[PDB]
């Protein structure tokens, strides 16, 4: 077919020529996607690599491992390579740390070494004899000669004066001459300690600890904890990466869109406690200061807390007494260090004054070796004389490090801080209380000063059960912003991730819960068993794998399709309005009348609306490749997508053609149906997800739904990178889904075609035109019988007759739209066999419509239309030319049809009419509305194309016919009449008008015996004279006898008119206000019960609305509820929990593995009903083992592998693309778990002998992905076994008598002393005891699981209670089970729960804002239709002025108003929304219902004067009312959550700027009453309670206020919004080129009504009874001078409006002058739908009452009782006009000014009208006519005015104007005629050829002349009939005009 690109041509060169809804069509979309491109940039991916958390001591496991845990993991360190602690037998990883390194160096070189054995007996040699002391060493010393002492044999002396010759002289004792004992070899163990002082320790003394010994504290505290996790801790890597757990998707409002987010209420300062005193100063400095007042707060609750037990029974004290096995040895450690109180002083008294400090002075001459000290300067570092140094420097003298200061005074100050630190501690934490609700007042009272750890109450024991059952139950109530909230168990969210932040996430750890836990099962679990073997806990966190966590995409998965349909809304609406404005003109009945298919035109549409989608979609392809939004999905596959996407909307959109009549109102409403389509798919992406049936297909019948779908999948896709690579588009994609992307695609495809189908078997039954419900497909042209019609090859055949009388269905026969067949209408010699062929080629047809398109030009109109049916282009060019030269607009060749002229429009149609060479030609009112001179020239071209062609006319105008062409056929409702010429049809008589009646009259009679006055009308006189057989007397003499007797009788003008061919057409066939309101109301309540799209859709829509809002917001859950959790392993789905049995040697952790794995299993699920009263426990234990992989799985690890790395790794590919979790191959994490076995529900794996991290961390991703399924709630079928067994790798070597060791330390000294010392030591072999565990047992715990490190906790637990207990009293029945119960919430906790409620409570007061903002617009849309569509100035003539009819549509809108809010309130009481129904509330709501309506109207009034359009009024306003309550809303709310002077602007914006808006009056109101209720709500249960009465005054009263005062001021807006005489004169002098005392007469001037001028200085007025005809050519269009006259609207003043309504002029009096003169609304303005009534309406206006006579009245029509009551929608075209026409005369007005009576109405009901408006003008009642039908402005107007370039030219009636600017018709060979025509009479014009049928006009008076020679002398000059007949009016009218 070659239609198709003639029309795609026609449809590109539209779209061209729009050059608007192209260019925003192309680039709009690409700023949408803009958004998407900035938000990209902004929001950032975040890509972190492996973790290896450390291990999470626990309180059991000592108190030194725990609290050095704690200090170490204060940030959670993720560490790529693992630590120790996962290993299987080492569990401490604090061996690299400086303190373990010289532990290590120290206790391998001097203690584990046979080297210090020899120094013990030195050291254990005391040989302090207390005897033997204190100055009693004396000896005799009878020796002589020899010594050991001194020799005493000599008569002078012994040893000091007898050293001469004598006895002992030195110390070696000699009678002649003059002079055990060794340890350690005289070194001891010299060696060892400079190796040990010399190794890498020295780091320990010469370089960490220098900077502490500087000064009390180095340096800001950052440095001084650095420090300290460098002796303690000693992680690699430095310090430890963090995640920092980005995700706020957890509540916390505040720190995500409110700016600062304030913290609880932070504590005044330290007001008095029983502290030190000294506590209370650094509590208010780390309380008050910033840098700590975060820190502190956390720490508070565990220093300084209190833990509180229910029962207070012996049984609770007993356990208790069982739990505080922490603080009881924390007191031991504080006496310790009190200890030094008493120590220092004994210690100090061996510096000023000891015995002992004397030895080593005096020890310097030969004892400890020689002088040298260090075994003669061993060491470097050795030697020295020690005797000024730290050793001793004297006991008091004035240095580096002289003396035992600056060591020892430096000590006992650090010791005396400690202990006044330690001070500031609480461990008499347990309180005791009962009855569990003191519990809670006191935990209330306790958290204003954070002194409150928790409260432990237990489940179901009586203050008097000393005994404990089997299943001890208990509680931990915790405070809720410490807490995991109990409510929500998963994320909801799963956001790539290990959720280890160390302070948002584990509240488990750093609250409190943990370690309370903890200890309360110890307690519990020692109690019950009292069997010592300690084992703690080490928690640790499971491994997690390299990740790349993009926070992008939660967007672009719930906002893409926002985009995409916000993106082709408007080009939908576009198409739409195109499409269906391609029929509203009844264009597509003409193209498929002319030839060209549905299926063609169909084509041709997609056509065009994929062109420039395409276009579009590449551009945004380009746009999104280039803005690196989908860097790795595909190129081409995106393109593909959206084209898809594309044609599926595209055939949407040829489905919504249908439905739809009116361009504007389907543009309109497609662009919210394309939206609401849309809809379903966010309903089932929120909270809807999860159920699903696999195959999505029932619901994803809308394409937005597929699309939106298939963009779910790209998302899921682009997380793991190549989104939608071929490889992978379907077969079973994103983890085997049934669904599939390509499979999305592929229905969406088939939902496209499905929908164009639908719009085909739509399109061929729905519109009127035609339809076929279920086809179930299984001499030129003459007519003899069809009746006997032959139209000739070159005659206007003028195919007369009556409105529905074969006037029609004969035509539409004959064009063969509806062919009836068994005829002969041999159309062209051709008949009804084919009259698809070779018929509509040469049948070039013209409806009453134009057929010519609103925006190609008249360069391409008959192109198109001329290429439609024909051939080559080439000849196109030449029938262009030609159709171009004949119609002489070859200027006017470039302007566009719609700027074409309203007359020049018609002549283009006709003129395309018939052009691809059609013989026979049919047109239908070829003039039915032009200008006289337009029709000239419109006939002129026709008559130019009768060359060949047989143009047939089917005119109402009978006077037309006459003038267009001969042989006129007029149809009696049957047959034919008669086919002649109208001059051999007139006499199928002459009627000579001449304008004192008894000399008039007696002319007549004198000279005629025939002559009758047929009508004696004013200023006329019409004389009837026969035609037949009239000789010469009756057929000119009388003119000659008028002429002769001219003189005497005024006349002055004289003529002869022959038979109308009109009367041969139908031969053949105050206290008035009040009444006027009340007219008003009833015929708005006539209107809007009689339409159920606009009340119905009005009070049913909002409802619909508000109910969608409440249901909405019902579904949402209470936030401020948090129930308690059970927590067991099993509130999770089925799960793998894995078993590693370690340290198998260990009977007990045998018995532990097996009481844990097999006898009881796994958990605490009892024998009887416990842990799991709804979760049942089957007999499974199947014990199985995998399968092999013998793919690559049984292989790839069947090779050697060492220790390191058992398993192939696998690629963690974050690199050069973001594929976030590794997605290891098949190798994971080696062989899968020996054993899979399960007895409640869980699946165990024993991961024993097997490497326990290179699996957890491996196997991980495929879980996930084979369990991440919707994303929302994904189980990943794991949460962390336990591994049973581990050695704590250090252990105290002494034990226990290391006091026995330390008392002989002290036993030589006063080292030994002081009452607390005692008490410090009597019990130290506990404390080192309880310092450390030995056997130990590690927890992995899943930290995405909110409740798994704690459940886990509790299994363990319960399985070493259950392994403790001796070979009786089974397991079965032995378990313990934590329930957490939140504290119930304060003001400021319950402050946020507030402000979520109100949340939810402003988005439903949003949107029943915007339910209610509807029917302000559908007023406004009544509005414009009685606006623009006229009827409102007419109701402005006709009634009282504009402020009551304003009035009363306020009423009238209030009373539409109430019901749709009595509907909404009545929605509201059901089911108690919000409260919103209570006694004191509900009359609040109702009170803001009701004035919403008040104070929004009068805005919505004025919006009738912007809008012009009836149906883009109501989107327009519709949005513009929804965007203004949103922004309101938003600005008055989300601003309302710190003090960074936005308050001040907030409350200057609620208070002066946005409060005059009724929308934020509204939602203002709803707001403050859900904020009253909720607070009220929260001090019900509080006990406050308050009144809180409505109507405030100051925050709800004054919205009703604000909307009671903007009723007003926008009514009197409204009223202001709708809010010269220099001289005139009585002359008229316009007759040739003086007072009034005539009724319904004017004597004025007039002006132009604009700045131009368009009328002025017109004549003065009309007689009484006058039928002045104000006509005019279109230049001077009379609408100037016909609005200013009456109808207002362009009635300004100007320069010299003097005009009156007969009795006063129009200024300052024009209301009280609009009561004369009713307008007859050219316009058309019926603009309602009243039947019967809509007269009884436009009745009123009565001067005082007409309430008994309307009825009456309203029967005085244009014969009633025939359309009446029929609706006035459905009356013809005519029937309005004539019931206009009616109405336009009801009071009898003395002036009517009728502009255009009578359009498109058959002449039987034209002469009617005429008839009409004859009888109304005999009385005296004035009319104005401005018809530009002559006919009419003929027959009806007695005086006549033509208005020409803005002025008046002649005046008077039409006789005499036509006389100053006869044509004979004679029927017979022209020679006679012709000679007789120049012989006879002097002058004559052209002969019309020879037809047969002449025209012959004389311009001359000489009509005697042409009697004897016509009449008598017929057969003289061989004519067989002859007429004269005087020029037409028309003709004057186009002389003037021409
Ligand atoms: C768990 O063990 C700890 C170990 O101390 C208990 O701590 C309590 O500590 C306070 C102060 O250190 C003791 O108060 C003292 O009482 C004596 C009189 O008995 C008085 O003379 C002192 O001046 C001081 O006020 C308190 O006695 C002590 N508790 C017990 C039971 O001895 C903690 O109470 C233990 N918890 C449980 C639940 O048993
Ligand atoms: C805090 O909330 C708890 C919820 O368990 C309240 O305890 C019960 O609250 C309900 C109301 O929903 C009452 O009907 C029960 O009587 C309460 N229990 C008891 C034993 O009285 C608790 O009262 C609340 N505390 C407040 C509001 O201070
Ligand atoms: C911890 O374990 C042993 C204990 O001596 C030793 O290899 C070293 O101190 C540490 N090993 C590490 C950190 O790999
Ligand atoms: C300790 O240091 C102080 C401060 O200089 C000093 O006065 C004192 O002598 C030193 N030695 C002591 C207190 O034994
Ligand atoms: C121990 O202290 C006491 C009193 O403080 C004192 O008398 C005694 O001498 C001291 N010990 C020695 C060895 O001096």
């Amino acid at each position: 077919v070659r239609q198709i690109q003639l029309l795609l041509w026609k449809n590109w060169t539209l779209r061209k020529r729009q050059k608007i809804r192209f260019v925003v069509e192309l680039v709009w979309p690409l700023s949408l996607f803009l958004v998407l491109i900035w938000l990209r940039n902004a929001n950032p991916l975040y890509s972190h690599h492996e973790c290896h958390f450390p291990n999470k001591a626990m309180p059991s496991a000592g108190m030194l491992p725990w609290l050095q845990g704690i200090f170490c993991n204060v940030n959670n360190p993720c560490f790529q390579s693992p630590t120790p602690g996962e290993s299987p037998g080492i569990v401490s990883n604090y061996n690299n740390s400086i303190l373990a390194r010289v532990y290590r160096d120290f206790q391998e070189l001097l203690m584990n070494a046979p080297e210090s054995q020899h120094l013990g007996r030195i050291w254990t040699e005391l040989h302090i004899l207390s005897q033997f002391m204190d100055t009693l060493r004396t000896h005799p010393e009878r020796i002589a000669g020899r010594g050991i002492k001194d020799e005493e044999t000599l008569t002078l002396f012994l040893i000091k004066n007898i050293g001469l010759s004598d006895s002992v002289v030195y110390l070696l004792i000699n009678s002649q001459v003059r002079p055990r004992s060794w340890g350690g070899i005289l070194s001891d163990m010299s060696p060892r300690i400079q190796e040990f002082i010399h190794r890498p320790s020295m780091q320990d003394l010469l370089w960490v600890t220098r900077p502490l010994m500087q000064n009390g504290g180095p340096e800001t505290f950052t440095k001084l904890m650095g420090i300290l996790s460098d002796l303690l801790c000693g992680y690699p890597e430095g310090g430890g990466s963090r995640v920092l757990s980005f995700n706020w998707y957890e509540d916390n409002n505040y720190k995500a869109f409110l700016g600062i987010d304030s913290t609880r209420k932070d504590p005044i300062y330290s007001y008095d406690r029983r502290t030190t005193s000294f506590c209370n100063a650094l509590i208010q400095s780390l309380e008050s200061n910033p840098l700590t007042k975060i820190a502190w707060r956390a720490a508070k609750p565990l220093l300084m807390g209190k833990i509180l037990y229910t029962p207070d029974s012996p049984a609770a004290r007993r356990i208790l007494k069982n739990a505080n096995s922490t603080f009881e040895e924390l007191e031991h450690v504080r006496k310790l260090v009190k200890a030094w109180e008493e120590v220092g002083p004994q210690i100090w008294y061996f510096f000023d004054n000891s015995t002992q400090m004397n030895m080593i002075r005096d020890t310097l001459g030969n004892p400890t070796v020689k002088d040298f000290l260090n075994r003669q300067l061993g060491e470097e570092g050795i030697t020295a004389e020690a005797i000024l140094n730290f050793l001793y420097k004297g006991p008091r003298e004035s240095m580096a490090n002289f003396d035992w200061r600056d060591i020892f005074n430096i000590t006992d100050r650090t010791l005396r801080l400690v202990n006044q630190y330690l001070e500031c501690l609480v461990l008499d934490k347990f309180e005791s209380y009962n009855d569990e609700t003191q519990l809670t007042q006191r935990a209330l009272s306790l958290l204003e000063e954070n002194m409150f750890w928790a409260g432990v109450v237990f489940p179901d024991m009586y203050p008097w059960t000393s005994s404990l059952p089997p299943h001890v139950k208990y509680k931990i109530r915790m405070d809720i912003d410490v807490v995991e909230k109990t409510n929500k168990i998963k994320d909801r969210y799963w956001d790539s991730g290990p959720r280890a932040d160390p302070v948002e996430d584990f509240r488990y750890i750093w609250g409190g819960f943990a370690y309370l836990q903890d200890m309360v099962e110890q307690g519990i679990t020692r109690s019950q068993v009292q069997a010592e073997a300690p084992v703690g806990i080490y928690l640790q966190q499971m491994p997690y794998p390299c990740f790349v966590d993009d926070s992008f995409m939660i967007i672009l998965n719930r906002c893409f399709p926002i985009f995409m349909v916000l993106a082709w809304i408007y080009s939908v609406s576009m198409t739409v309005k195109s499409i269906v404005l391609e029929k509203e003109l009844r264009l597509k009945e003409t193209l498929k009348n002319q030839g060209v298919s549905n299926a063609v035109i169909w084509c041709t549409w997609f056509l065009d609306s994929f062109s420039i989608m395409s276009m579009s979609i590449f551009l945004l392809t380009i746009f999104i490749m280039h803005g690196r939004i989908l860097h790795y999905s595909d190129p081409f596959i995106l393109f593909l997508f959206l084209l898809a996407f594309s044609t599926a909307t595209i055939m949407l959109c040829f489905l919504l053609s249908t439905f739809f009549s009116k361009a504007s109102l389907a543009a309109a409403c497609s662009g919210v149906i394309y939206f609401t389509l849309y809809l379903p798919h966010i309903l089932c992406f929120a909270w809807q997800d999860r159920m699903t049936a696999e195959l999505k297909k029932a619901v994803s019948l809308l394409s937005p739904v597929a699309f939106g779908f298939g963009t779910e999948y790209l998302v899921r896709f682009e997380e793991q990178g190549l989104g939608l690579q071929w490889s992978n588009i379907g077969n079973s994609p994103t983890e085997g889904d049934e669904f599939s992307f390509l499979l999305s695609m592929q229905m969406m495809l088939l939902d496209a075609a499905v929908y164009g189908l639908l719009a085909w078997y739509l399109d061929q039954v729905f519109p009127g035109d035609y339809g076929t419900p279920l086809p179930w497909y299984f001499v030129c042209v003459k007519n003899l019988v069809k009746l006997n019609i032959t139209f000739y090859e070159n005659q206007i055949t003028a195919f007369l007759g009556h409105n529905g009388a074969g006037k029609t269905t004969t035509l539409s026969i004959l064009t063969g739209l509806l062919p009836p067949t068994s005829g002969t209408v041999l159309v062209g010699g051709r008949d009804i066999e084919t009259s698809l062929d070779a018929v509509r080629q040469s049948l070039g047809m013209c409806p009453q419509h134009n057929i010519l398109f609103h925006h190609l030009t008249v360069a391409e109109h008959m192109l198109f239309y001329a290429q439609l049916k024909g051939k080559s282009q080439e000849e196109a060019q030449l029938e262009m030319e030609a159709m171009l030269e004949d119609t002489g607009l070859h200027h006017k060749r470039n302007e566009e049809a719609q700027d074409l002229s309203g007359g020049m429009q018609r002549k283009l149609s006709v003129a395309i009419a018939f052009v691809g060479d059609a013989k026979v030609v049919i047109l239908d009112e070829p003039t039915s509305g032009v200008d006289p001179y337009s029709r000239r020239s419109i006939w002129d071209l026709l008559l130019k194309y009768r060359s060949g062609r047989t143009i047939i006319m089917s005119t109402h105008h009978m006077d037309e016919a006459d003038l267009l062409g001969d042989r006129i056929a007029i149809i009696a409702q049957g047959r034919l009449y008669c086919s002649g010429t109208p001059l051999f049809l007139k006499n199928c008589g002459l009627y000579l008008t001449l304008v004192d009646v008894n000399e008039l009259m007696d002319v007549v009679l004198h000279h005629v015996p025939e002559a009758k006055l047929v009508e004696c009308i004013g200023q006329e006189l019409i004389f009837l004279l026969p035609n037949k057989n009239f000789k010469h007397r009756a057929y000119a003499s009388l003119f000659r006898e008028l002429e002769e007797t001219l003189a005497d009788l005024g006349l002055s003008s004289f003529g002869i008119s022959d038979t109308p061919l009109e009367e041969i057409f139908l031969k053949v066939t105050t206290q008035l206000v009040l009444q006027h309101v009340q007219a008003l109301l009833v015929k708005r309540f006539q209107h809007t019960i009689r339409s159920h799209k606009d009340f119905l859709a009005q009070i049913v829509l909002p409802a619909t609305f508000v109910f969608l809002a409440l249901m909405l917001s019902i579904v949402i859950p209470p936030f401020g509820e948090y129930p308690a959790l059970t927590l067991h392993p099993w509130i999770y789905g089925q799960q793998y929990t894995f078993f590693s049995m370690d340290e198998p040697g260990s009977e007990q952790f045998t018995v532990l593995a097996d009481v844990l794995l097999n006898k009881p299993g796994f958990g605490n699920r009892c024998l009887k009903e416990g842990w799991l009263p709804e979760y049942p426990c089957g007999n499974s234990t199947p014990w199985k083992t995998p399968s092999v992989s013998p793919n690559i799985t049984q292989l790839f690890q069947k090779q050697k592998w060492t220790q390191v790395n058992p398993s192939p790794s696998c690629r963690c590919s974050t690199r050069e693309k973001l594929t976030m979790l590794p997605e290891c191959p098949e190798g994971a994490g080696g062989l899968p778990p020996p054993q899979r076995t399960q007895r409640s529900t869980e699946i165990l794996q024993d991961l024993t002998d097997r490497n326990i991290s290179d699996f957890l961390v491996k196997t991980y991703p495929a879980l996930i992905r084979s369990s991440l399924k919707s994303k929302f709630w994904v189980n990943e079928q794991r949460y962390g076994g336990i591994s049973i067994g581990g050695k704590l790798p250090v252990v105290p070597i002494t034990g226990e008598a290391l006091v026995g060791f330390l008392s002989d330390l002290g036993r030589i000294m006063n080292v030994s002393g002081g009452p607390i010392t005692r008490e410090a030591s009597k019990e130290i072999p506990d404390f080192l005891k309880h310092l450390e565990t030995e056997d130990n047992i590690k927890v992995w715990f899943n930290n995405k699981g909110w409740h798994a490190l704690v459940s886990f906790l509790n299994v363990a637990h319960n399985a070493i209670l259950r392994a403790s207990l001796p070979k009786d009293r089974s397991p079965e029945e032995y378990g313990i089970t934590v329930i957490s119960q939140p504290l119930n919430l304060t003001k400021e906790q319950l402050s946020e729960i507030t402000v979520l409620t109100t949340s939810v409570d402003a988005v439903v007061a949003i949107c029943v804002i915007f339910s209610m903002s509807f029917v302000p617009a559908s007023f406004v849309l009544y509005l414009i239709q009685e606006r623009v569509n006229k009827s409102k100035h007419l109701q402005f003539i006709s009634g009282v002025s504009p402020t009551t009819y304003w009035v009363t549509n306020f009423l009238w809108d209030i009373m539409n108003y109430s019901v749709s809010a009595g509907l909404v309130v009545g929605i509201f009481i059901g089911f108690q929304k919000k409260a919103y129904t209570s006694p004191e509330n509900l009359p609040a709501l109702v009170a803001l219902l009701l004035l919403y309506g008040w104070a929004v109207i009068p805005m919505m009034y004025p919006a009738s004067f912007l809008f012009d359009v009836p149906s883009t009024a109501y989107v327009a306003l519709s949005c513009a009312n929804l965007f203004i309550g949103i922004n309101s809303s938003a600005i008055t709310f989300i601003l309302e959550l710190e003090n960074n002077r936005t308050l001040l602007r907030f409350n200057a914006v609620l208070r002066k700027l946005l409060i005059v808006f009724p929308h934020f009056c509204l939602g203002r109101g709803l707001i403050d009453l859900a904020l009253s209720q909720a607070v009220t709500d929260v001090y019900a249960r509080f006990g406050e309670e308050h009144s809180a009465n409505p109507f405030h005054w100051d925050l709800i009263g004054k919205n009703l206020f604000a909307m009671v005062v903007e009723g007003v001021v926008y009514f009197l807006l409204t009223l202001l919004v709708q809010r010269a005489e220099p001289t005139k004169e009585p002359i008229v002098d316009e007759d040739d080129d003086k007072t009034d005392i005539l009724r319904l007469h004017e004597l004025t001037k007039i002006y132009p009504g604009t700045s131009s001028p368009a009328v002025d200085r017109l004549c003065v007025g009309v007689r009484p009874g006058e039928c002045f005809g104000l006509l005019g050519v279109n230049g001077a269009g009379k609408t100037t001078t016909f609005k200013m006259l009456t109808g207002d609207t362009t009635v300004t003043s100007g320069d010299a409006t003097v005009a009156g309504k007969s009795i006063l002029t129009n200024i300052s009096e024009v209301h009280q002058n609009m009561g004369y003169c009713p307008q007859f609304d050219a316009i058309d303005e019926l603009l309602t739908g009243r039947e019967h009534l809509y007269l009884y309406a436009r009745l009123r206006g009565v001067p005082a009452e007409e309430i008994e006579k309307v009825a009456n009245w309203s029967i005085k029509s244009l014969g009633l009782t025939v359309y009446a009551d029929c609706l006035a929608g459905t009356y013809s075209g005519g029937n309005k006009r004539k019931l206009s026409t009616a109405i336009a005369l009801i009071g009898c007005p003395p002036l009517v000014l009728l502009d255009e009576p009578t359009t498109g109405m058959d002449p039987q009901a034209r002469r009617m009208l005429w008839n009409v408006i004859v009888s109304i003008i005999r009385e005296g009642r004035a009319v104005v006519l401005t018809s530009h039908s002559m006919e009419e402005c003929e027959a009806l107007c007695t005086r006549l005015a033509i208005m020409v370039k803005g002025a008046f030219r002649c005046m008077g009636t039409i006789q005499h104007l036509k006389s100053k600017f006869y044509i004979v018709t004679m029927k017979i060979d022209l020679n006679p005629v012709e000679q007789f025509f120049q012989g006879n009479f002097p002058g004559s014009v052209q002969r019309e050829r020879h037809y047969n049928m002449l025209q012959f006009q004389v311009s001359s008076s000489s009509l005697a002349r042409i009697f004897q020679l016509l009449l008598s002398h017929k057969d003289s000059l061989l004519i067989e009939e002859y007429s004269v007949t005087q020029t037409t009016l028309d003709q004057v009218f186009v002389n003037f005009a021409k």
